[PDB]
This record gives C-alpha cells, structure tokens and sequence, in this order.
C-alpha cells in the first residue's frame, strides 16, 4: 500500500536522524571505551553482573536494520551503555569516569534530538 511506503519513508528518515545522533554521541568517546561489546573472553563473568549488555557497535547494527521505531528505544540502549558501565566499574576508574562524561555530553545531543523528532514529526 501507499501508506506502508510513507510509513517506511518516515522510519527511514528516523534512521537517518538517529545515525547522525549516534555518530555525534560516539564522537564523545574518543577513547573508544564504549565502541564494542565487553569481551566475554576477557571478562568471563560479565553476564553474572550485567543482564543486558550494550555498546555502540551493537546499537549501529540495530540502527541499520531500522530496528529503532522511536527515539525512546534508541535512548534506552544509550542509557544501558552508561548504566552498565557505572555498575560494573568502581567510581574511581577510568571506565566509570568515561561513562559520566559521555552521559553529561550526550545529554546536549539527545536534548536537541528530541526537539527535532517532535518537530519533523
Ligand atoms: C574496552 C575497555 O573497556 C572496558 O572494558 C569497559 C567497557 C565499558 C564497560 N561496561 N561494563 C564493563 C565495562 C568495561
């Protein structure tokens, strides 16, 4: 139907906007601490600690499969990256501090992203 095409056009547009948000957020991680899944080979007990792992590469895979239906779903996954890190790692580690910084700097980006999503529809 024509509706479903228009639908898919918007979803495709959303994906385009989210790809830009994702690139902007990942730029706030120049150390690439959050770029890839936590290695289960190098951290074999990770899943005992963290029930829903997340990372930027995994977000990107879902993004290109157009698997984010709205900004909220995208934001949930970003929050997982931060929150998982701040649980597993102690307050005085480079990892925890990198998560705090990413959350603070990412807030700016996500704030305008929400406006753009509502605005454009
Ligand atoms: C690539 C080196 O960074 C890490 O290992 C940290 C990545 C973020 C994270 N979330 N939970 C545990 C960790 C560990």
């Amino acid at each position: 139907s024509m509706e479903q095409v228009a639908m898919e056009l918007r979803l495709t547009e959303l994906t385009r906007l989210l790809r830009s948000v994702l690139d902007q957020l990942q730029d706030k991680d120049p150390a690439r601490i959050f770029a890839q899944p936590v290695s289960l080979k190098e951290v074999p007990d990770y899943l005992d600690h963290i029930k829903h792992p997340m990372d930027f590469a995994t977000m990107r895979k879902r993004l290109e499969a157009q698997g984010y239906k709205n900004l909220h779903e995208f934001e949930e996954d970003f929050d997982l990256i931060i929150d998982n890190c701040m649980k597993y790692n102690a307050r005085d580690t480079v990892f925890y501090r990198a998560a705090v910084r990413l959350r603070d700097q990412g807030g700016v980006v996500l704030r305008q992203a929400r406006r753009e999503v509502d605005s454009i529809g």
